[PDB]
């Protein structure tokens, strides 16, 4: 409805904290006159546009807590993105990211990271990625991960972890350290066994979610999935499963 000029000018003159520029055909953030003068705004929505980059100028939006780039064509993020010290919610879903910039893990307030439908893999993650220990929800579904790095175990505030439809061949035993987890999505990968340490998690309730269908599970595990998720968790806690799991690797 409103022009981009009016959105910027009204945000500034009335000290308004949220700016909605979703679905406006924007191909370059530098084209939006005055956008980077809004050092006070807390929410910027640029979903459903045609961005292919995010300029380093993003660092001038120092008050941002919510940044939504869902469904653009973004191919890389500037390293300056990690200077957003108030950023709590970052939605980069449905873009074309193959890497995250060095220092990305330096974001001190990040709670929700949506990276669904990109082209990320374990090699995409910078060295300091798992210093993001404020994270409570990490959405990585429909990416290209083949393994999950063991430092995932550092993210002990995580309540939601989505790894749906990646290419995972294993889960690290360090997943067992995520004792606040309520939702784990691992359906649609290439998983054959589960680390016994996943049995440390209670994902059996109506309140918890464990989605794990559509994996090439070994026969004993597949048999337990037929009986129900609680049966899977009991099985992988057993000493006999620990025995066979150790032998199956070798």
């Amino acid at each position: 409805s409103k022009s981009l000029k009016k959105l910027v000018e009204e945000s500034r003159e009335k000290n308004q904290p949220e700016v909605d520029m979703s679905d406006r055909g924007i191909s370059n953030m530098l084209d939006v006159n005055g956008l980077f003068t809004l050092s006070h705004i807390t929410q910027l929505v640029l979903s459903h546009n045609k961005l292919t980059m995010v300029p380093p100028n993003i660092a001038e939006l120092k008050n941002l807590e919510v940044l939504n780039f869902f469904n653009n064509q973004i191919e890389e993020l500037p390293t300056q993105i990690s200077s957003l010290q108030k950023l709590k919610h970052l939605n980069l879903g449905m873009n074309r990211l193959n890497t995250l910039p060095r220092g990305f893990g330096s974001l001190p307030a990040l709670e929700v990271l949506d990276l669904t439908y990109n082209n990320l893999s374990e090699n995409s993650l910078p060295g300091n990625f798992f210093y993001l220990t404020t994270l409570r929800a990490l959405y990585l579904s429909d990416n290209d991960f083949e393994i999950l790095p063991p430092d995932i175990g550092k993210l002990t505030k995580l309540q939601i972890l989505s790894l749906r439809d990646n290419d995972l061949i294993s889960l690290p035993k360090e997943i067992g350290e995520l004792t606040q987890l309520k939702e784990l999505h691992i359906q649609g990968n290439r998983l054959t066994v589960l680390p016994p340490e996943l049995g440390n998690l209670d994902l059996t309730g109506q309140k918890q979610v464990f989605k794990a269908e559509n994996n090439p599970w070994v026969t004993p595990i597949a048999d337990q999935f037929q009986l129900g998720v609680s049966h899977v968790f009991e099985y992988i806690r057993s000493e006999t499963y620990k025995y066979l799991y150790g032998r199956h690797m070798q």
